[PDB]
């Protein structure tokens, strides 16, 4: 079995080698903190941004030191999308600017927001922002194909997809590589720039044996879900909230760690990050889309997912065990 604490504990334990005594002082101002941020972070050689952080606010003699390492992680990773800057786009989910290159010092700032990103996982500290799926996946070291498209472009995906379900430029190999090519399709420098930063704090090998969706996890922290709010805000297809099946699957909810929870989200969603207001204000593809529950296929169908529309497909199962069972085994697959 996937046991993420387990993962986490054997991370700290191999970040210990890494670990050096005493402190380094961030001095940054809450105007400029963008720019203060990246004097400071690229001033200091990365065995030194391995001690432990003291952040500073000028005038601020604030005696909860943690509290603001906290709070400069969660205020930097919401300017790490600043336009001004030309650096990273929305696709919380952000993408890099295949734009930034106007700026000609561009590389600097992806190699700083680098170091940035393995700051947060070295220092245990969350970010509130994220990246795709398939961009964990790079983090990771993993490979990507045609699956990690239809996340982050439908059209390509499914003119890719028509590629594989029907029969030239040096069919398999094409379209795997065509669908790689397209999740860095110009901004490969900017990427490398990136995990150059990220790398000199944090070798990425050091995350070898998290999965994409844990390392989301990691990155946000195992937040406690309102199971009240989700089932408040929870819409349904060929079903009703009397249903054995959805009676059962919010029994299954009630039942399963906070871990398993987010993993859930993140089968139903593609994310374990929620908007500030909950679930009310989840957003779909093509507008807001409230989680949702359809009846597919008979007993014998695996559970399945459309991430798009926040919409879990199960199928109507004869017991609590069998409809426990198969959606352990849906939320696990990576
Ligand atoms: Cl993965």
């Amino acid at each position: 079995v996937r046991d993420f604490k387990a993962k986490v504990q054997y991370f700290r334990f191999w970040c210990q080698q890494l670990a050096m005594p005493q402190h380094i002082k961030i001095t940054v101002t809450r105007k400029t903190l963008f720019e203060d941020s990246f004097q400071q972070i690229m001033s200091f050689s990365p065995q030194d941004l391995r001690r432990r952080l003291w952040v500073i606010f000028p005038g601020e003699e604030g005696l909860d030191y943690g509290g603001v390492a906290r709070e400069w992680f969660f205020l930097l990773s919401h300017e790490v999308s600043n336009p001004m800057y030309c650096l990273f786009e929305y696709a919380y989910c952000l993408q890099i600017n295949p734009a930034s290159y106007i700026n000609p010092d561009h590389l600097k700032y992806f190699r700083f927001i680098g170091r940035f990103i393995a700051m947060a996982l070295f220092h245990g500290k969350f970010i509130d922002t994220g990246f795709s799926l398939p961009f964990y996946k790079r983090i990771l070291n993993k490979p990507v194909g045609l699956k990690d498209l239809e996340s982050i472009d439908p059209e390509f995906y499914n003119s890719l997809i028509w590629v594989k379900e029907n029969n030239y430029f040096s069919k398999e190999e094409y379209i795997r590589m065509v669908a790689e090519w397209r999740l860095s399709r110009g901004v490969e420098e900017q990427t490398q720039a990136f995990f150059e930063g990220f790398n000199e704090i944090l070798p990425q090998q050091y995350l070898q044996y998290f999965d994409a969706k844990e390392l989301e996890v990691l990155l946000c922290g195992m937040q406690e879900i309102d199971l009240n709010d989700w089932q408040r805000h929870a819409i349904y297809r060929r079903y009703a909230r009397t249903s054995k099946q959805i009676m059962w699957f919010w029994q299954f909810v009630k039942e399963i760690d906070n871990e398993k929870r987010m993993r859930l989200l993140q089968f139903v969603t593609g994310t374990c990050r929620l908007p500030v207001g909950g679930f009310a204000d989840l957003m779909g593809s093509n507008g807001p889309q409230k989680f949702c529950i359809e009846k597919v296929g008979k007993e014998n169908w695996l559970p399945r997912s459309h991430t798009c529309f926040n919409r879990l497909d199960l199928p109507p199962y004869k017991s609590y065990e069998q409809l426990k069972e198969k959606l352990l085994f849906a939320i696990e697959e990576t």
